[PDB]
């Protein structure tokens, strides 16, 4: 599914992220589109043997388990191919996951690079939540 960007903050809302240890709504928002374009079946597939699943690009060494990456953690406890469902839950009840294991929202490159000191409330912004 791709999502619209209202419809991505709505669900994200029911699903508990705005203010989620102090990132607001449009933070998670900005990090999405720049991740994955709001496409949940976004799959990367690094040189490393690593892939980056779904709507946030959640990589396979650390956070979920696909079978095929060297050194997996999988710290989320969940198969990779739950974070390509169409339905988000399983991705942000990782990326809760992700930030509660003492990284902030600096573990998304593209949130670094495109949403960190930016408006990210314009991602919300005119949006039914």
């Amino acid at each position: 599914k791709v999502f619209g960007r209202c419809e991505l903050a709505a669900a994200m809302k029911r699903h508990g992220l705005d203010n989620y240890r102090g990132y607001s709504l449009g933070n998670w928002v900005c990090a999405a589109k720049f991740e994955s374009n709001f496409n949940t079946q976004a799959t990367n597939r690094n040189t490393d043997g690593s892939t980056d699943y779904g709507i946030l690009q959640i990589n396979s060494r650390w956070w979920c388990n696909d079978g095929r990456t060297p050194g997996s953690r999988n710290l989320c406890n969940i198969p990779c191919s739950a974070l390509l469902s169409s339905d988000i839950t399983a991705s942000v009840n990782c990326a809760k996951k992700i930030v509660s294991d003492g990284n902030g929202m600096n573990a998304w490159v593209a949130w670094r690079n495109r949403c960190k000191g930016t408006d990210v409330q314009a991602w919300i912004r005119g949006c039914r939540l």
